[PDB]
């Protein structure tokens, strides 16, 4: 790149978040609708997921 600033674990990831078998897209799509459409808060949406990620995923 050389104008934004997506690298911080956000790029790989996005493809990656698409996968979370244990989510619904209504919220997903929502952090990541806004990555795609809008690359700003794109980055700190990649945290927020990551969590809600477990908040419904399986576990001992």
């Amino acid at each position: 790149t050389a104008d934004n600033k997506f690298n911080k674990e956000q790029q790989n990831a996005f493809y990656e978040i698409l996968h979370l078998p244990n989510l619904n897209e209504e919220q997903r799509n929502g952090f990541i609708q806004s990555l795609k459409d809008d690359p700003s808060q794109s980055a700190n949406l990649l945290a927020e997921a990551k969590k809600l990620n477990d908040a419904q995923a399986p576990k001992a």
